[PDB]
């Protein structure tokens, strides 16, 4: 049986309700030997080691957490056949996007969650850890990027996105579809990330004790400049609009960011619109304004790449080539 | 053969490119008249007059023209048999749930865009505007709100959202589906809004010169409360976040909302995942920090609604109320 | 305070006898005062008509017994049973259909939470008067456009036309739209008295099509063909042979589509009024054979039966 | 500069000589030197073996004469034909098929953006080694995943399981997705020599389903049935009855479903070893057919046609 490492963050998956039929749920409530206690069917399918990293809901989610869980990935690597975290399911798909990057292991990284406390009728807790521990154990899965396992089917890091606010299913690559279903323990691998992910990124957080500050604009009728404004005044080092439609901005957001461009701010271009790439040639002249599209990450995905581009490079140029091929 | 006023707002339906093939366009271009003249067609079909309301991309929409078209709705309801606004698709959204708000004539109010300019081969654009006409013109379209009309679908203002940042499909209404099909210049209509719209909602506009001030927060990890904090010091009425999952806030942006609402501002709890409602009775109790939760509502749909509720009241029960009715 | 639900039983993977079942899902009876008979306990792959007849007999005498009705159902054709229920049911109090993708045994099995959301559609009184309904994940669908999209997903049936009715959060559900086509009490299907259906058969298009399968549904003597259909309804040249032959003859053909969304229409490559065709608009092959079946208790005249499919 | 693109022509809503065609979309003029071809001209609904091997044996035969092919195809079967040609070509240069969902004449009609994105897309050195493909919608679908999704909507060729290989904006494409399954060169199926393909029919499966079909394809001596069943490929009783006794007297059964997306599974209900049944997997029933009849090229074996249905 192969030796799997479970890394706790929190989530509804470690927390509980007070009755099988109560829609409130708390957060990161259990401690992770007693989640993995919780489902003894993992001892057929891997040998667990289990380690709590935090125990939060993912919604407080933040860089600490980021870099804390790619280092300890990178330096436990050897001594492991695979990893599974176990996390919120809010912000699940920008730590997989993270540790897409920041991972250096070849071996495979799931991330899991539940929708619903294992306390409640039919939580999908018990048997979504199992699907995690399957994918983390199969051979198969090894160089394919950091993977998040939800509702039988294994999903890129990259693509994945939450798409429904209560749905046990909400998980989907919306753009390019899942790797694999997951059948009777096993998975028909029929597609693979072809972007570039873990040990063929630049990117290497281990002696990082801080990110770029990067936040995240929205677009609408009417948009207020103030959100825009304040994080230029407050130096940060890169903004990323979630635009509307094809990635454009509302002309007194579009004004500010053009501004802060010019003065060296990074600035990426990604859209409020839940599927398809913001892309270039389009209505926004990029080249002209020192801004980057984003392609088809979306604006929490595009901050984390342009976090990591950020360690790196401040050239606009540089920075898109990073969004054309992470 | 029926009166059908077109309202032009501009948009890529009245913008070009400087080829067939091109990517890049322009918007807001042709002038209503030369716009309804590159549709011959639509004299089989109705007795058209165009009105230039203005000429704009859409993602520069406003509350300006927002009010504009209601009071010029309301005001020439009577001398037309129903409407047709042409306008961009990154807004569009928006535009149509203010107008399914506010317009008081219950004959049909038809909302139209183009995702190609009518230079770019097999340009959607003519055929979109013939379809939106059809639509204006059919009897059986009376007394369901707003609609918008887009590859060859009829759909509520309320529900409708652009899904893709280029595909001419991707205007859906994503949590409960169309209204009808077209096909062959008629419409199977099948299903009608059950939230209250047009004549039977409260809100009225028509002496109106501004609208309450309400912008957008978005939530992801290690989120700044830096444009929640500038919306506050402003005195912004209403504060609408995009968050995590079911509405879920990052803590510093919580913390913030927490202490705008205690003294009085309205708070929304919407999300940025693309479907599905943001409920009461999950994390967060909303009675407890006098929050709002948006139902299916995305965050800019919220921030229509929210603004029209503060034009009746400031209290937070209520305003859930409204949120629970329209 | 409890309104009183009867749970019909058909079998299904998420079913052993509807007493087990019930007594499996005790938080039920927070919500509702369960009754259980057991009508059939079969997979739903192997569903038929005098099931289907059973069950609409059954809920328009028990009518005044129950406050509302949960059929507990296989997956697989549990979208063809509540079409047919939704066409001859007369009853105006919710009739709920419901299913299990899991094994009851299986970790994570939905079918005890899915039973509960049945019991709460069929307790709302905001459910009354929109038809037969299904009532899977958390959705509120209902029972023309509902169908099955996926062979082994939990979230697998959806109203892939028009989209769902409501959604549950909470035991309480939201009701944004209601099916606008006739059903229930306002169409003129009554099988009270009748112990047969007529026979209707399905055939599929694809390159190279057999007409085989349609001329021993015609040599059968079959009272009705449904054509699951290539793209917009079209058929393979043999088999639109057999089908314009036989329509001639007397036999009834719809054409559908095998296309998973959208409508067979009228007005595209086949001239449905020339050969006697009628156009299956948004019902799939199997929801066809339904409303066909049906229509044919009433007429064998295929312009009558094109209203019909227009209306219901 | 500009590659050599041979367009095939086959008919569709898309055409009508293919010369008239051609020269009625221009703008390919500016990215590829395109050569036309009339292979036949027919409405796709009435696509057949012939055309196939017709189709596989010009570009295997042609491969050195041009830089890519496009196939101007009907959308009703452009799923079947696509991956045809997807397990028999060995060129290992593009081949996309393309069609219309609007006529030629309809305001607003996309056969000519259809056309130029299928040459653009046939033109790109990146699209090589990716198997035969379909162009749609501004979007490239693997042969074997993409199907007909809606019947009407311009935007309905879909890869419903494993999504598209990659977006076509501006003339250009970026590709994030190659199919693992083995295609084109990497397939034993050699149809040169080839002038007839073995016989394999289509079943339907539904509530209360006649097993007359199922008989009169067995009586015709077909080599293959592949049936759309009903959920995770389950069959009615008299349907499952046939085809048990069918597979048993050497008849290859495969079992598929009418469920338009996921895997019809082994270890389900469907004990496929003890019956002599081999399980789809992802393949809808129309496309099971093709990989079939293709199998029955090399071998009758079912343990070693499962191994085709799990490979290919
Ligand atoms: N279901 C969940 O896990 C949601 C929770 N708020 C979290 O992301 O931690
Ligand atoms: N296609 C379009 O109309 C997009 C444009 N930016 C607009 O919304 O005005
Ligand atoms: N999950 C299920 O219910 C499938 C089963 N074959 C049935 O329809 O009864
Ligand atoms: N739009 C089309 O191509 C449909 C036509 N029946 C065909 O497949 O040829």
């Amino acid at each position: 049986l192969p030796n799997i490492t479970i890394l706790a963050t929190g989530g509804v998956i470690a927390g509980g309700g007070d009755s099988a039929t109560k829609s409130n749920y708390t957060v990161g409530k259990v401690g992770v030997e007693n989640l993995v206690n919780a489902v003894p069917q993992l001892k057929d399918i891997a040998n667990v080691k289990g380690e709590q990293v935090v125990n939060i809901g993912s919604q407080d989610m933040n860089d600490n957490v980021w870099l804390t869980l790619a280092k300890k990935i990178n330096t436990d690597c050897d001594k492991t056949d695979g990893f599974v975290i176990t996390h919120g399911t809010d912000t699940m798909e920008e730590t997989a996007y993270f540790l897409d990057l920041t991972v250096k292991c070849d071996k495979p990284v799931v991330m899991v969650g539940a929708m619903r406390p294992s306390t409640s009728m039919s939580a999908d807790g018990p048997f979504n850890l199992y699907n995690a521990v399957v994918t983390a154990a199969d051979k198969a899965s090894a160089n394919r990027g950091v993977l998040v396992v939800m509702n039988d089917t294994v999903l890129d890091g990259r693509d994945v996105t939450k798409t429904n606010t209560t749905d046990v299913a909400t998980f989907k690559s919306v753009n390019y579809g899942p790797l694999g279903y997951i059948h009777n323990g096993k998975i028909d691998y029929q597609r693979t990330p072809a972007r570039k992910h873990t040990s063929d990124t630049p990117f290497d957080v281990s002696k990082l004790n801080e990110l770029p500050k990067v936040g995240i604009v929205y677009n609408y009728a009417n948009a207020s400049d103030l959100p825009a404004k304040a994080l230029v005044d407050a130096g940060y080092d890169g903004i990323v609009s979630a635009g509307v439609g094809n990635g454009n901005l509302y002309k007194s957001v579009f004004d500010t960011l053009a501004t802060a461009a010019k003065t060296g701010t990074a600035v990426v271009r990604s859209s409020r619109v839940p599927t398809g790439a913001t892309t270039q040639d389009a209505e926004v002249d990029d080249a002209k304004y020192g801004f980057v599209a984003s392609g088809t990450l979306n604006p929490q995905k595009a901050r984390v790449l342009l976090q990591l581009a950020l360690t790196q490079t401040k050239d606009p140029q540089q920075i898109q080539q990073i969004f054309n091929q992470y």
